[PDB]
């Protein structure tokens, strides 16, 4: 109701970018949609199985999204539901996401994973930080809302030219991050390897257990975007959490943020950092002159 809508005109398809199990994105030219850029490049993603639910679930997303636009929620710029398909047409991230960059510039990067955007090698502290911040600034403004994202992970933000990253939700339904879900018969999918005791326990999510999340997600970015608990199966991993054991401290991580880390990983909800605060400290490491992040 409340959505932008595009005419279909207006989207010219170049070439598919990726799918998962329910949707396909391709990268498109849009035009007329920002006056400065007569013809700009977007995302579009479309269904892939019609009748009624999806259909449902896709204007559902819409007004979602419309509702949460903020500078590091995932951009979107609205509809094209003029006739079928259907479509969702977003901003382009030219480094796709947050975990596929992380691993691309991880400890084994060298000369040739540098670009325009990004400096050789591997993330250094700076860079890792900056990532971090805009990532618990988009779980501030979620917080603020009283979302709760209840998917929060690396798979799951966005990182753009720039490396502005972003906070988006794919679902659980591409392949290669099907292990980061356990799968309970058919209802259907969690990701517990990010979730905290209360959630694996109770079945309680809340806005504290997104800073759970977060504390895990601050944890891969250190980590280069390796899985956390990599060395469990589903099951170790859910008897660990439950049990109260702590992720280790990346080999990259200083005391100081991993400090943070476990602030995110207090065992009950209500001893855990607010978000805001996490945001603030990390934000301040961001922001900090060279010479101190280097003795950090
Ligand atoms: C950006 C994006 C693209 C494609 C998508 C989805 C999204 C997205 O974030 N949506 C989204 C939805 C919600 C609602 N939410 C709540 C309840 N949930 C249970 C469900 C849904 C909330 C939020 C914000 C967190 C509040 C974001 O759908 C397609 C998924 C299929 C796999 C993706 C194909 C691989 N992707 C690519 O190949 C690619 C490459 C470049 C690029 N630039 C921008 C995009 N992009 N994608 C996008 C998108």
């Amino acid at each position: 109701a409340c959505v932008h809508h595009i005419k279909r005109r207006d989207i010219v398809l170049k070439w598919e970018l990726g799918e998962g199990a329910f949707g396909k994105v391709f990268l498109a030219e849009c035009h007329n949609l920002l006056p400065e850029q007569d013809k700009m490049l977007v995302a579009v993603k479309a269904l892939k199985e019609a009748s009624e639910s999806a259909r449902q679930d896709f204007q559902r997303e819409a007004e979602l999204l419309t509702m949460l636009q903020h500078q590091h929620i995932v951009r979107f710029f609205g509809v094209c539901t003029e006739g079928r398909p259907l479509l969702m047409v977003f901003e382009y991230m030219r480094h796709r996401d947050l975990n596929r960059f992380l691993r691309s510039h991880g400890p084994d990067a060298k000369l040739l994973a540098g670009g325009e955007d990004v400096a050789p090698g591997p993330l250094g502290l700076g860079q890792l930080l900056a990532v971090a911040s805009q990532v618990a600034a988009g779980m501030v403004y979620l917080a603020g809302l009283h979302f709760v994202h209840r998917d929060l992970a690396t798979r799951n933000c966005l990182v753009g030219q720039g490396l502005v990253v972003k906070i988006g939700d794919f679902g659980m339904s591409r392949d290669i991050y099907s292990t980061d879900y356990y799968r309970v018969g058919g209802r259907t999918m969690l990701p517990i390897r990010w979730m905290p005791p209360e959630s694996i326990l109770y079945r309680k999510f809340t806005t504290e257990s997104d800073v759970w999340s977060f504390g895990v997600v601050l944890w891969e970015i250190f980590t280069y975007g390796k899985q956390p608990w990599y060395q469990l199966s589903n099951t170790e991993a859910i008897d660990c959490i439950t049990q109260g054991r702590e992720l280790e401290r990346p080999r990259a991580c200083p005391p100081e943020v991993y400090a943070i880390m476990r602030g995110c990983w207090q065992r009950e909800p209500q001893q855990r950092h607010s978000i805001k605060d996490v945001h603030a400290r990390l934000q301040a490491l961001a922001q900090a002159p060279p010479v101190y992040l280097d003795v950090l």
